[PDB]
Order: structure tokens, then C-alpha cells, then sequence
């Protein structure tokens, strides 16, 4: 669930 691409500051899984 990134905005960007995936990172962990989001919700990437």
C-alpha cells in the first residue's frame, strides 16, 4: 500500500 513504490515506511508486504 506505498504511494511511490514499495518501502517499508508504508504498508508494502
Amino acid at each position: 500500500f506505498l504511494q511511490w513504490f514499495s518501502k517499508f515506511l508504508g504498508r508494502i508486504l
